C-alpha cells in the first residue's frame, strides 16, 4: 500500500538442489522400505506432478532424474521421519 516491507526467510530456502549422491542416497532407503509402506512413496510424487495424480501407483517409475529438487526433499522425509524419529519422551 502507500508502504510496505520484506525480509521474511521462506523465500530464500524454499528448496535447495539435489545432488546425484542425495538422489541415490534417498533410493536406499526407499529400497527399505516394507511393500505395504511403499506405495506411499509414489502419492508424494503425484502431490507435485499433476500430470500423474491420475495414473495408478504401480505404473509410474521413480526417475529421480525428471523431478524436481522439492519432490526429492519431500520424499527424503517421508524416509528419514520412517526409519528414524526426534522425540525424547519422559
Amino acid at each position: 500500500g502507500s508502504s510496505g516491507s520484506s525480509g521474511e526467510s521462506e523465500e530464500e530456502d524454499k528448496c535447495k538442489p539435489m545432488s546425484y549422491e542425495e538422489k541415490r542416497q534417498l533410493s536406499l532407503d526407499i529400497n527399505k522400505l516394507p511393500g505395504e509402506k511403499l506405495g506411499r512413496v509414489v502419492h508424494i510424487i503425484q502431490s507435485r506432478e499433476p500430470s500423474l495424480k491420475n495414473s495408478n501407483p504401480d505404473e509410474i517409475e521413480i526417475d529421480f532424474e525428471t523431478l524436481k529438487p522439492s519432490t526429492l526433499r519431500e520424499l527424503e522425509r517421508y524416509v528419514t521421519s520412517c526409519l528414524r524419529k526426534k522425540r525424547k519422551p519422559q
